[PDB]
Formats: structure tokens, C-alpha cells, sequence
């Protein structure tokens, strides 16, 4: 049987802007905003943006549409540069061990909510030490009833001396993990059919609590003022050389590019969509959540700072757990605090739940495609995956999961998706040909993309990735959890993990290279051409030998 398509170009269009849209999507881009800048952060963001922010997008839909297969299969016009896949699919593998812990924490939050009296209110109870102090008029926002609650009778922090004392799991974040694994599984098994149909309601509901929040939270003493913290304009602050640096890394990791998964998801789409449009809204929409999420946390984080009479620059921290302590003390005091309370963990439930559920499915369409004998039986494949994520992700759960989540969280991602996006760009932009991806691009729609499509595909994208490559390589500097200083070896695991994401590239370059037969130019010729091309590779007409095509735009 051939390739299935989407039942409705709305579902692709939903999946893909609720894979985009994300937790981090929510508080990164403000946060920055109110860092550096204000205003004037919008100059840089604008300028990366239509520099080297949409062409990636366009051309990794572009790319897996008219390749029509996964991540991995897609690199038949450059076989040698095939490790790419694999590295996205490790990438997309390796995120998924702490994700899901995020949103069993979120779903653990949602069911403690059902009561008239929440369990953060007051500090008079078993899980609370007794250095307690809530003062309404030096750690603030230490030892509330909130983080004490949160750090204490729900993660039970305290009870580990680091990552090495992380002890058994805990059996109720483990029946929320569980249950979070059983919706992914039910909601991946049975194809794409039912995995763009879910994600209708998955993508939508966060739209309107994030609305009803902004309806309650602008009501708030103190509101303007965080608001105005965050939309002030200071255009002094562009002469600084890290404000254009933050620009560029929110710019290169809040697009969703690098996991492989745009690649899967428009893989489906029909010969004939126009994934130029799908760009430019999904671009818009994802760009525009952001400012009105900023609204709604900036609203809310005037509020809680006029409260306790401490300025905005205590409050707006980056840390894990913060939306667990702040926002819930905030939402107590307001009136019938359940329902916002209710609603504010559904939100958070739906953000994680989109993301995971696109992330697996990335791993799941590659490796289906790359073996045939997998693809007769995709719900036991989908079965053993679910059950390796979930079996991997254990370890999140015992008492001192915070510090192997930290340390995941930190080394998972990091340079590895920016080296893969980096190496996947040059490749399709010069090894294929920036004029052979403009010609089928024009044969799958009907329009040929224009000569800056072409040079920004060409030249600035690759150089703007090595920046910044390099740049985030430079500046690293060790995780840390409050003041816990993590040991030398877990670093060395953490770039350990991280490299092996990453070498993968040098290593299917050498097993296809010794594998092909033939002499060296031979052997060159059959990796470095593409696949449709061996008609003339065999009468010995490679294209890439010459140099005119390499000095081609
Ligand atoms: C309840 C209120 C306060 C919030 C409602 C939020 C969502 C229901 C809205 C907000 C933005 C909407 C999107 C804005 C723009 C578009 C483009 C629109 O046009 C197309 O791309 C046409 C595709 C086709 O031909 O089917 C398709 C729907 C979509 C994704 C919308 C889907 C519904 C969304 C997510
Ligand atoms: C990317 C994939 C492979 C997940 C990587 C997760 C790591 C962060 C895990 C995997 C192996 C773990 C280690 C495996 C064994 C132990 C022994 C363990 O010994 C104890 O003191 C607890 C023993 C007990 O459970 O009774 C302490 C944690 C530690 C170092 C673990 C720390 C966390 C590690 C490095
Ligand atoms: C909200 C999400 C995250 C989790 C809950 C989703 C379920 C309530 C849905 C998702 C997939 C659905 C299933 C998708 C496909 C089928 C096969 C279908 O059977 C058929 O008639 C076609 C196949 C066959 O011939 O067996 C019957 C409904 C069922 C079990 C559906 C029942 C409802 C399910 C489990
Ligand atoms: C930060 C918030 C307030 C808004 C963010 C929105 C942007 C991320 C989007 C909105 C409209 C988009 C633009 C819509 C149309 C185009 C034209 C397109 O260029 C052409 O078609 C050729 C024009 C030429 O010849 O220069 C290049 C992408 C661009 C700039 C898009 C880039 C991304 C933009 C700026
Ligand atoms: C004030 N402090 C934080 N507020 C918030 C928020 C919020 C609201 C959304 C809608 C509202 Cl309404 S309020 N988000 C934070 C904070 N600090 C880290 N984050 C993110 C980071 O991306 C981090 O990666 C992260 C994580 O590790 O979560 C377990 C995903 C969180
Ligand atoms: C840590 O990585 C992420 O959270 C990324 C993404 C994602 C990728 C894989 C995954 F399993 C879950 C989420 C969801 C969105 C898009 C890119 C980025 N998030 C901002
Ligand atoms: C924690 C993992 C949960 C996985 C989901 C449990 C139900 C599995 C059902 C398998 C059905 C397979 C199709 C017929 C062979
Ligand atoms: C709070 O008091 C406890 C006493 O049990 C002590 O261990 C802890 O270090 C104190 N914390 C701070 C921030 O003073
Ligand atoms: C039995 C205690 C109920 C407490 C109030 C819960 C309200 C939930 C409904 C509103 C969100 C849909
Ligand atoms: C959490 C509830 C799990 C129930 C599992 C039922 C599995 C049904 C499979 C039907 C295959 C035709
Ligand atoms: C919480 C998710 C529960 C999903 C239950 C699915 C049951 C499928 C029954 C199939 C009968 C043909
Ligand atoms: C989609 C429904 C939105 C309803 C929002 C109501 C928020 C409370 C308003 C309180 C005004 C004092
Ligand atoms: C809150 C997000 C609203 C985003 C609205 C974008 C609408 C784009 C429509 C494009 C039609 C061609
Ligand atoms: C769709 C429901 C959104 C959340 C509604 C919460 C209840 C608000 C009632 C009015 C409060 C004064
Ligand atoms: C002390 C009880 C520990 C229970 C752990 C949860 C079960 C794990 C099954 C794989
Ligand atoms: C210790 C009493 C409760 C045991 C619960 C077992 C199931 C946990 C999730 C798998
Ligand atoms: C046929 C169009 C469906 C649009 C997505 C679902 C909207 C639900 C609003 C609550
Ligand atoms: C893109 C140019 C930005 C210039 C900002 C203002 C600089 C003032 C220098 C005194
Ligand atoms: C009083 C200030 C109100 C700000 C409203 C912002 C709306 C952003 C687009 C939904
Ligand atoms: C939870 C384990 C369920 C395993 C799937 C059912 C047996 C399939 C045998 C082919
Ligand atoms: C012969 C039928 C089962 C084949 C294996 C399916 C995938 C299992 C996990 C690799
Ligand atoms: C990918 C090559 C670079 C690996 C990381 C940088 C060297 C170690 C720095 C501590
Ligand atoms: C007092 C003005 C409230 C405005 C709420 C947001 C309207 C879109
Ligand atoms: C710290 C920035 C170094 C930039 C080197 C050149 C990258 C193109
Ligand atoms: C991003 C546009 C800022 C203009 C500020 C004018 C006061
Ligand atoms: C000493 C307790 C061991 C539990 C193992 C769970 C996988
Ligand atoms: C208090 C939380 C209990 C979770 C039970 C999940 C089945
Ligand atoms: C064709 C039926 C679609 C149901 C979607 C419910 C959100
Ligand atoms: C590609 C990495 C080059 C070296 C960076 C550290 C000097
Ligand atoms: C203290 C040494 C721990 C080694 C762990 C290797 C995974
Ligand atoms: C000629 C092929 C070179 C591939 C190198 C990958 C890092
Ligand atoms: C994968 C690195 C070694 C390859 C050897 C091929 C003979
Ligand atoms: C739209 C950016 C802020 C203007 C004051
Ligand atoms: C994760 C890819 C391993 C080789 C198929
Ligand atoms: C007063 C205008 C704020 C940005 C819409
Ligand atoms: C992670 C292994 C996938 C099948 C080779
Ligand atoms: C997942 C591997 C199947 C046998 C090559
Ligand atoms: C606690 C999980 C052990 C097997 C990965
Ligand atoms: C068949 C190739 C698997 C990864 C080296
Ligand atoms: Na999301
Ligand atoms: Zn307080």
C-alpha cells in the first residue's frame, strides 16, 4: 500500500502549530524581552527572523514533502549525509526522557486540586520544615508554603544528598507517568488518522484558558506596572553584544527545527500542498502566542510582585519548578481559586501533551520508514517504543529526579540540535543544489522561490548557524540546581550524551564510504550524488566534480 495522507489540511496545519507552540514558547521569548531590551528586543528577533528564521522552516517542509519519507529516508539526495536522520531521531529520543516527567508533575498538580482548601495555602501540616515563612509587607520566594509544598510533599527533594542518593521511585508520579504513557500510546498507535484528529482539542484549549487568564489576571492591582516592565522600549540597549546573542539562540531554538519532525509531519501532505503559506501562518501564529503569553506571565508577575512588595526583578526568574510556585500562590488568593487553578493545570497538560505526542511521532515515522519489515506492524513498534521512553524515564521519578532532569534538560538538546541543523542545511543547499531544490520545488507547487529565498538557503543560513554553533559553545558553562554543584562525571556523562548524538554523521560517512565498491572516485561519486542521478553517475557525468555547480546560486 502507498503513503498515507492527512484526512484534512487543518490537521496538519494543528499539528504542526501545536508541536511549535510549547511551555517554553510561552515564558522564553518574554522573559528575553524584559532581560535586554524591552521595545527595542523586537529589532534583532524581526531581523534573525527573516533572515535565517524562515527559510529553515520552509525548507525542511519543502523537504519532506516532496521526498516523501521520514527523517531518515529523506536523505536519498545525498546518501553520505545520511547520519543526519538518525542524529534528529537521537535528538528527538533523547528529549523524551524528561518531558513526559514534566507533564506527569503538571497532571499530578491537576488531580490535587479538586478540594476547597489546595495544599499550598498555609505551612501548618507533616511536609512543611519548621523554617516557614510567608511575609507580606535573602531568598523571597524561598521557603513559601508553595516551593515548600512543591520541593517537599510532592518531589520530596529533601530526602536526597544529590545524584547519587536518588532512592526508589515514587509510586504516585509513577501512576501519573503511567497514565501520561497510556494517552501517548492511544493517542500514536493507529497511524496518522487518529493522531491529527486528537491534536483538535489538544491545540485549542490552551488558546482560550490562556484568554480567560488574561481576562482575570489585567483585573489584578499591580498588572500595568508588570506589563509596562514588559513592553518598555530602550534602544541603548541593542549597542550590548549579548542581546543580539540571546536574539540568535531563542531565534534558532524556539522554531522546532532539528528534531526531525516537520519533516515527518509534512511528509504526509499531499504532492500538490503549497508549503510555502503553511510556513508563513504556522511562522505567524507560533511568532504571536508568544507576545500575547508574555501579556498574560508579565500581568500576572506584576501582580505577585506588588503583593509582596518586592521588585519585578525578584520575581522574574528562570529556574525549574518556578511555575509551580509562583503562579499557583498567585491563583489561591483570587476568588472560586479551583477552577482557575483547574484550568490553569489543563492548559498545562494540553502544551505538554501536543509537544511529546509530535516528538514521538518524529522517532516513530523514521523508524518505520528506514526498515521495511516494521512497517506491517506499527502498534507493537509504537508498544516498544512507549515502553522504552517509559522504562528510560523512571529515573526522573525518585527523589532526586530534579537533578537528573536538570542535567538532561541541559546536555540534550544544547549544541547537538544546532550542529544537525547546521550540517543539514549545507548539505541540501550544496552537496543537492540549491537550483535542483528551486526546481522541485517549483515542480511540487508551481511558483519557483525567488533569488532571496536562494541566497539566504545558500549563504547567510549556514554562516548564521556556525555563529552560532560557535558562540554556544564558547560561553557553556555547568548546570546547577540552586546552590548544588553537579560532580565532574556527571558532566562528563552530559557531554558524553551529548557528543553521541552528534557523532553519529562521521560515522555513517565512514561505514558508506568503505561500504560502496569501486576505487576512491568511484566510491566518492556513488556517496555524493543523488540517488535519481545514477543514470549519469554510471556514464561518469557527476555533477559535483565540477566546481561551476559548487559556485552555482
Ligand atoms: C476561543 C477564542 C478566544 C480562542 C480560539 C483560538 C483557536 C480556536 C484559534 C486561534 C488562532 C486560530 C488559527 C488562525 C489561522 C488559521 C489559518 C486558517 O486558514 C488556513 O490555513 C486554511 C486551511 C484550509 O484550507 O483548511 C486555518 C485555521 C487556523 C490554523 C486557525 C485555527 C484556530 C485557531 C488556532
Ligand atoms: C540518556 C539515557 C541513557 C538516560 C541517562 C540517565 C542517567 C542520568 C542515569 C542512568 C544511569 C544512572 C546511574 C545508575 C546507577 C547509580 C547508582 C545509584 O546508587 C545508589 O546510591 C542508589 C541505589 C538504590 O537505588 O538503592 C546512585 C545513582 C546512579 C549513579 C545513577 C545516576 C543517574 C544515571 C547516570
Ligand atoms: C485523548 C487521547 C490523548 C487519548 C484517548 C483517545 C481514544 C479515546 C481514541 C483515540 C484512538 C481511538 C480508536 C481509533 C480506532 C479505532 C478502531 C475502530 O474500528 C474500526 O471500525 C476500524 C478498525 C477495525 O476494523 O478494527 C473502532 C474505534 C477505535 C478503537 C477508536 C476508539 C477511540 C480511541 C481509542
Ligand atoms: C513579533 C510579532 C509581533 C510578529 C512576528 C511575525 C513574523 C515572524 C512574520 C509575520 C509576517 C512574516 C513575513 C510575511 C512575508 C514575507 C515576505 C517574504 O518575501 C518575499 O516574498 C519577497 C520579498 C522581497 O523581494 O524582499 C519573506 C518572508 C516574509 C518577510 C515573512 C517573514 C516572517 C514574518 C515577518
Ligand atoms: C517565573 N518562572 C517561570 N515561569 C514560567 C511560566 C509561565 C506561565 C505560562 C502561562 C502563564 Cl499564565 S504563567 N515558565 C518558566 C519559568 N522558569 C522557567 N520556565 C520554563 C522554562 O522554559 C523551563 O525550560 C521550563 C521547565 O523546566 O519547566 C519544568 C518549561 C519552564
Ligand atoms: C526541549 O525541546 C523542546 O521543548 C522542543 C520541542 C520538543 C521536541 C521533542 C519533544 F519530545 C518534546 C518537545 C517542543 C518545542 C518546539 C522546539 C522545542 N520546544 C520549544
Ligand atoms: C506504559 C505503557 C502502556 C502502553 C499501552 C497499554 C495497552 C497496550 C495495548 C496493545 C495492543 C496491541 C495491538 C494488537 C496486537
Ligand atoms: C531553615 O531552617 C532549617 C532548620 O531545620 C535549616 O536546616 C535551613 O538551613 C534553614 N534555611 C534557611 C534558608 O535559613
Ligand atoms: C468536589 C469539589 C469541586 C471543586 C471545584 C471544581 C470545579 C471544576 C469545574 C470547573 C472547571 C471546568
Ligand atoms: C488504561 C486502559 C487500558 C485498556 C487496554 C485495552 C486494549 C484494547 C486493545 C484492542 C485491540 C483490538
Ligand atoms: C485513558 C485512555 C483510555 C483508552 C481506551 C481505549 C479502548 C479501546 C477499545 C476498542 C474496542 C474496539
Ligand atoms: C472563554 C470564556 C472567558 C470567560 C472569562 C471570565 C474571566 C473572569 C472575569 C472576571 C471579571 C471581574
Ligand atoms: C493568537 C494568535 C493569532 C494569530 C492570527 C494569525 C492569522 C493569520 C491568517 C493568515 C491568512 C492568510
Ligand atoms: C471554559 C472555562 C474557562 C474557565 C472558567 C473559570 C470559571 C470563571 C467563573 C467566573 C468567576 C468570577
Ligand atoms: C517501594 C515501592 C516501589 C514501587 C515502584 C513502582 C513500580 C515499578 C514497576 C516497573
Ligand atoms: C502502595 C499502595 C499503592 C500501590 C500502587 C501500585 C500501582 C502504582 C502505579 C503502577
Ligand atoms: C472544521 C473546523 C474545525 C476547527 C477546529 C476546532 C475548533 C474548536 C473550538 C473549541
Ligand atoms: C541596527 C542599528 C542599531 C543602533 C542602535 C542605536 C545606537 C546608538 C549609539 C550611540
Ligand atoms: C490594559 C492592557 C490590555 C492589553 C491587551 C493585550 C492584548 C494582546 C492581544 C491578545
Ligand atoms: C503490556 C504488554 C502488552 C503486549 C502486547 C500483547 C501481546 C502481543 C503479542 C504479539
Ligand atoms: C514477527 C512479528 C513481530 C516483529 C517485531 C516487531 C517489532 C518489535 C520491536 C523491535
Ligand atoms: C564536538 C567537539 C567539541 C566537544 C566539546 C568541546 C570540548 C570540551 C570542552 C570542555
Ligand atoms: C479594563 C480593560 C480590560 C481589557 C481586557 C482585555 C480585552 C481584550
Ligand atoms: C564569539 C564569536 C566568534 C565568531 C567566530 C566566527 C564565526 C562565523
Ligand atoms: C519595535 C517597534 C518599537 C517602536 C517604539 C516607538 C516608541
Ligand atoms: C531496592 C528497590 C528496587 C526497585 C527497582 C524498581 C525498578
Ligand atoms: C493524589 C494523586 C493520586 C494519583 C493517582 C493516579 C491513579
Ligand atoms: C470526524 C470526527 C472528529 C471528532 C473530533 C472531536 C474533537
Ligand atoms: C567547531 C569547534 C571549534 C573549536 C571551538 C572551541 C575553540
Ligand atoms: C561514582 C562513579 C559512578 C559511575 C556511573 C557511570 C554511569
Ligand atoms: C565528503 C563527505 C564529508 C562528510 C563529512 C561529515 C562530517
Ligand atoms: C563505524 C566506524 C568503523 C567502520 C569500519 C568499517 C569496516
Ligand atoms: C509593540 C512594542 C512596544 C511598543 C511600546
Ligand atoms: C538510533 C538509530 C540507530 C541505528 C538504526
Ligand atoms: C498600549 C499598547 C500596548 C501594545 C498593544
Ligand atoms: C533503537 C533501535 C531501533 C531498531 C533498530
Ligand atoms: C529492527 C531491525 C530489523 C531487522 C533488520
Ligand atoms: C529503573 C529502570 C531500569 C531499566 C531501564
Ligand atoms: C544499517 C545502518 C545502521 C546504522 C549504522
Ligand atoms: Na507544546
Ligand atoms: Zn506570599
Amino acid at each position: 500500500q502507498d503513503r498515507e495522507t492527512w484526512g484534512k489540511k487543518i490537521d496538519f496545519l494543528l499539528s504542526v502549530i501545536g508541536f511549535a507552540v510549547d511551555l517554553a514558547n510561552v515564558w522564553r521569548f518574554p522573559y528575553l524581552c524584559y532581560k535586554n531590551g524591552g521595545g527595542a528586543f523586537l529589532v534583532p528577533y524581526l531581523l534573525f527572523m527573516v533572515i535565517a528564521g524562515m527559510p529553515l522552516f520552509y525548507m525542511e517542509l519543502a523537504l519532506g514533502q516532496f521526498n516523501r519519507e521520514g527523517a531518515a529516508g529523506v536523505w536519498k539526495i545525498c546518501p553520505i549525509l545520511k547520519g543526519v536522520g538518525f542524529t534528529v531521531i537521537l535528538i528527538s529520543l533523547y528529549v523524551g526522557f524528561f518531558y513526559n516527567v514534566i507533564i506527569a508533575w503538571a497532571l499530578h498538580y491537576l488531580f490535587s486540586s479538586f478540594t476547597t482548601e489546595l495544599p499550598w495555602i498555609h505551612c501548618n501540616n507533616s511536609w512543611n520544615s519548621p523554617n516557614c515563612s510567608d511575609a507580606h509587607p535573602n531568598d523571597t520566594f524561598g521557603t513559601t508554603p508553595a516551593a515548600e509544598y512543591f520541593e517537599r510533599g510532592v518531589l520530596h527533594l529533601h530526602q536526597s544528598h544529590g545524584i547519587d542518593d536518588l532512592g526508589p521511585p515514587r509510586w504516585q508520579l509513577t501512576a501519573c507517568l503511567v497514565l501520561v504513557y497510556v494517552l501517548l500510546y492511544f493517542s500514536l498507535w493507529k497511524g496518522v488518522k487518529t493522531s491529527g484528529k486528537v491534536v483538535w482539542i489538544t491545540a485549542t484549549m490552551p488558546y482560550v484558558v490562556l484568554t480567560a487568564l488574561l481576562l482575570r489576571g489585567v483585573t489584578l492591582p499591580g498588572a500595568i506596572d508588570g506589563i509596562r516592565a514588559y513592553l518598555s522600549v530602550d534602544f541603548y540597549r541593542l549597542c550590548e553584544a549579548s542581546v543580539w546573542i540571546d536574539a540568535a539562540t531563542q531565534v534558532c531554538f524556539s522554531l522546532g527545527v532539528g528534531f526531525g519532525v516537520l519533516i515527518a509531519f509534512s511528509s504526509y501532505n499531499k504532492f500538490t500542498n503549497n508549503c510555502y503559506r503553511d510556513a508563513i501562518v504556522t511562522t505567524s501564529i507560533n511568532s504571536l502566542t508568544s507576545f500575547s503569553s508574555g501579556f498574560v506571565v508579565f500581568s500576572f508577575l506584576g501582580y505577585m510582585a506588588q503583593k509582596h512588595s518586592v521588585p519585578i526583578g525578584d520575581v522574574a526568574k528562570d529556574g525549574p519548578g518556578l511555575i509551580f510556585i509562583i503562579y499557583p500562590e498567585a491563583i489561591a488568593t483570587l476568588p472560586l481559586s479551583s477552577a482557575w487553578a483547574v484550568v490553569f493545570f489543563i492548559m498545562l497538560l494540553t502544551l505538554g501533551i501536543d509537544s511529546a505526542m509530535g516528538g514521538m511521532e518524529s522517532v516513530i515515522t523514521g523508524l518505520i520508514d528506514e526498515f521495511q519489515l516494521l512497517h506491517r506492524h506499527r502498534e507493537l513498534f509504537t508498544l516498544f517504543i512507549v515502553l522504552a521512553t517509559f522504562l528510560l524515564s523512571l529515573f526522573c521519578v525518585t527523589n532526586g529526579g530534579i537533578y537528573v532532569f536538570t542535567l538532561l534538560d541541559h546536555f540534550a538538546a544544547g549544541t547537538s540540535i544546532l550542529f544537525g541543523v547546521l550540517i543539514e542545511a549545507i548539505g541540501v543547499a550544496w552537496f543537492y543544489g540549491v537550483g535542483q531544490f528551486s526546481d522541485d520545488i517549483q515542480q511540487m507547487t508551481g511558483q519557483r522561490p525567488s533569488l532571496y529565498w536562494r541566497l539566504c538557503w545558500k549563504l547567510v543560513s549556514p554562516c548564521f548557524l556556525l555563529f552560532v554553533v560557535v558562540v554556544s559553545i564558547v560561553t557553556f558553562r555547568p548546570p546547577h540546581y540552586g546552590a548544588y554543584i553537579f560532580p565532574d562525571w556527571a558532566n562528563a556523562l552530559g557531554w558524553v550524551i551529548a557528543t553521541s548524538s552528534m557523532a553519529m554523521v562521521p560515522i555513517y560517512a565512514a561505514y558508506k564510504f568503505c561500504s560502496l565498491p569501486g576505487s576512491f572516485r568511484e566510491k566518492l561519486a556513488y556517496a555524493i550524488a543523488p540517488e535519481k542521478d545514477r543514470e549519469l553517475v554510471d556514464r561518469g557525468e557527476v555533477r559535483q566534480f565540477t566546481l561551476r555547480h559548487w559556485l552555482k546560486v
